């Protein structure tokens, strides 16, 4: 576990890069990738039940006044960590210089959709945010039945809450059983990514790869570790517990698919179920510091590859636009590169221009490698804020 | 509540009509309507769970012989109240004269679809009638397990019925919490309708508007109040309890979306859960006296605007066709005007004729204002029949 | 029951064939078929709940070591019975000679899809195999909570398992109530098939009809009865208990739709719920001996009608291809004839050839009559293997 997952990650990238330099990326896509795809299928299987069941129980166990206080805390935390990741990525884009080696030249509906019109349908087809909304309303209604003067109502409410909790506790036991297959699933996914896109990390694409990974490492040290030290949390013991969720996120490149592993990690470190069952699923789609840092670095790569000087006001409007795009990015692999296109239409750089689509295509050739570092930071920011908010209730 | 909802309804129509005469209907569509749309999203959220859970519990608590007796009673009640609404609308269409001011000239698959082939899918995508069918079969099966000679079967059946009831009782507590936002949601929806279509109530369109609302008022007095007095039910105390569901139906213009408010109203007035949990959801799609009265008035408006004399046999075939269209009309806003087109193909007036589509378009310009009075009578007829059937078990 | 279903089957085929020789097949499609379609709607209604609920309970009651042993047993049984059905059909195709009277001339994605990415969605839209996968994982997780050192976890796990079992036991009581309508539903479906396709059983099509039904009768005697005698099971008492599921399968021509009747039959004969709740739903899509025997007979009919000699190596590759097509065939009516086209592309006989499509069309004219005998053997093979595996745990 603590060694076999690291073994599969290291040995898989070695087997991936070796088989990638030869050109057998089509061979690992046939015989190796299905073992990693299966590992993701199992984790995606548990997302909707483990989110809905844990939140009905958690929103009941906690008081609505405290639950709303956690939302105000975790949202202010999410907006600040993402805004810091962009300004850290822009700084990392200027410490390095990606784009100088190549010489080219040139809402209300979303809020209302949080409220589902059919929670049975919401559970049926993904939709974590509508599920989060209905599960909170349900759990809060459950405990208002606990205070009923009627005996039949209290027994029926306790029965439903227990059955729901029985489902929740069941899903967590499945994660511990699925994570036994992680060394094989980790080995397979890291090898497929390193085989297909490991050859593409050359030259200016190797610069933007190092500019992002250094920014992500600095995001963990200068932001997450510092904030954990300020709120009195040992970072080394935190990474030891989050090691399973961080590597699973780095490997599956899906914050939504890693979500059952992160909620187990938060449970395994004693965080109240009324907090992590609400911040982790909401943070799996809103808190994306790794995506916010990646989109800030690449927007500078586009502007530098095209020989355009970005004013301080333009660098400022990039931060506000990337944070908006950081939230709109899905917790699925490759979503950040698609959302990067919307951040380029705001600075007046359309993808219809051939030189814009050229550099954008270059990023796609290494997007999955950058996607690994993105999701791990998108997920760590969810656990870091959950632990800090739970530290202050 | 008893005042704030009336305040939001009155003040909203005032703010709506004032902002409508200026032309700021696009402004209330942007800043005001989302507050009313959100109120409808919350009510639609509770429909499927509150229908399925309450009916499994209600069909278990009641005996199958009594449940089938309620169906025969409530269906005979539904067909008579709708047939009376059309003949009342045709009479109201002749007391007034809409169409003289403008001078122009010229099944088995549905029954089988009540039985769902996947109750999990039925719950996922609307389909109240298939849910009603499965919930009745489930609740009846639950109580047949209560009489099992086995102890494990009785405990497991009581466990499921309690958990289901825990969900039901939970949804009702949500309605009381959502109705706290009704004064804002009522104010928003009445203002958007009065701003967009309040300017259109001029001339012959003001005649058909008064001809319908008088017929709906007469439907409540001469039919509902009389039948409540015959079966020994004080109408004033009935309207006091149904005030929340009647105004919510008048404002949301959706019998299906108002359904969680009407089932709470029926619970708040002591009606057995084995009755209202079956008649109200079935009446939200079959009992539409307000729609049956509206389609009878408008069919005369089409024939009078085109200068065509309707024989007594034609007026008779209109009633039989509108009642058929009254049942096929959905409990969603604007469904009655779409179903009005099918009632015109039967009398030999196709919408391909330009003069037919002209008067039909005129009705669309005031359809939402008429839709408010429709749904309130469609819903009142559900509560009136439920209370009368519960008065006789 | 034991007589009325046989009465409706016999009298329905008589009324079907009589009304079919006149030509009133359109009359029985209008007034008779809806009564049979309704009977299938009710059975399809119970499939998903009775599969999911019974398997969570069954996989919990049984040990995972024994459950995996049943899978290895029932799969080896399924592959052998299907391979024997093809070799029996090819032998039956050579005892008779269909095609001499007419003189003409001329995977990994499937495995990964067993693991659902949303069990709520899987239940919503069919997908028995993903449900089987999640229900087993859930039931196994339930009993791992029974051994928890925590009291709240054991109570919540027992609560969920009971509620789920309460649903399961409920669905079985519905089957016994739906089967009371079987004599009407059986009479209707047998009459519609005999009216539409009874006229088509003439000449060479009557030969292939007798060649299949004799092979299916020999499949029950020489394979099922022999294996039941070897494992010490009285065949006469077995057919008496399976009479309801065998005739329902013969009449509805849907192994998936008959599944709630077969699981009840297996319960009514004392088979452990940890076995039949896993082998019967898995066998309703994988074990299709009647389809495997039908596709073997028809492939010879195509080759004989086109005057092509089939080598022993070709007859061998037909068996391996039909068994592959036997598994891919759905448990819905007419699926075997569609899957027969894929078995013809392997032997190098495309349906683009006019003479190939001619004989293929002839089989479609009698496909539903052959589909009756298919499903009954597809279902009997599920019960036969379940009883034999349960005989040895
Ligand atoms: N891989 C990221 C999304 C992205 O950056 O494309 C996540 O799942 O959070
Ligand atoms: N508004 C009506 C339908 C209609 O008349 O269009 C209802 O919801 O019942
Ligand atoms: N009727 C078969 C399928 C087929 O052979 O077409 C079944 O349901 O198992
Ligand atoms: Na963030
Ligand atoms: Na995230
Ligand atoms: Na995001
Ligand atoms: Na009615
Ligand atoms: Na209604
Ligand atoms: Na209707
Ligand atoms: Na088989
Ligand atoms: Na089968
Ligand atoms: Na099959």
């Amino acid at each position: 576990v603590l060694q076999k997952i690291l073994i599969g990650l290291i040995l898989g990238a070695i087997v991936g890069l070796i088989l990638g330099h030869y050109g057998y990326a089509h061979a690992v896509h046939t015989y190796v990738k299905p073992f990693g795809d299966l590992f993701v299928r199992l984790l995606k299987m548990l997302v909707m039940p483990i989110v809905f069941a844990s939140l009905v129980v958690g929103a009941a166990s906690i008081s609505p006044a405290r639950l709303g206080r956690v939302g105000v805390k975790i949202v202010v935390y999410y907006l600040l960590t993402s805004a810091f990741a962009v300004t850290l990525g822009i700084i990392m884009a200027r410490l390095f210089n990606p784009g100088a080696g190549i010489h080219l030249a040139v809402l209300v509906h979303i809020l209302l959709d949080i409220v589902p019109t059919n929670p049975f349908g919401a559970l049926a087809n993904g939709q974590v945010l509508p599920t989060i909304f209905f599960a909170i309303i349900l759990g809060i209604a459950i405990t208002y039945l606990m205070n009923s003067e009627n005996e039949k109502v209290r027994k029926s409410a306790e029965t439903l809450l227990d059955a729901i909790n029985g489902l929740a506790e069941a899903m967590y036991k499945i994660v511990n059983g699925v994570m036994q297959l992680a060394p094989i699933g980790v080995f397979a996914l890291i090898a497929y990514v390193m085989a297909e896109q490991g050859v593409h990390v050359v030259g200016e694409l190797a610069k933007v790869t190092a500019a992002v990974y250094v920014g992500l490492t600095l995001q963990i040290l200068l932001v997450y570790f510092v904030l954990l030290k300020i709120y009195g949390i040992d970072p080394i013991s935190f990474i030891k517990h989050a090691k399973d969720a961080m590597l699973t996120a780095f490997v599956t490149r899906s914050s939504s698919g890693t979500l059952p592993v992160t909620m187990r990690v938060a449970k395994e470190m004693g965080i109240s179920e009324g907090i992590y069952s609400f911040t982790l699923p909401l943070g799996a789609t809103i808190n994306m510091d790794g995506t916010a840092l990646y989109q800030g670095v690449c927007t500078f790569f586009i502007a530098n590859a095209l020989g355009s000087h970005l004013t301080v006001g333009q660098q400022l409007t990039i931060v506000l636009t990337v944070v908006l795009a950081s939230i709109g990015t899905a917790g699925v692999p490759g979503a950040g590169a698609i959302m990067l296109a919307m951040a380029l239409h705001s600075v007046g750089l359309p993808l219809t221009d051939p030189n814009v689509a050229a550099a954008y295509a270059m990023i796609l050739g290494i997007d999955a490698i950058l996607d690994m570092g993105r999701t791990m930071v998108n997920v760590t920011g969810d656990l870091t804020g959950t632990a800090i908010v739970a530290k202050t209730e």
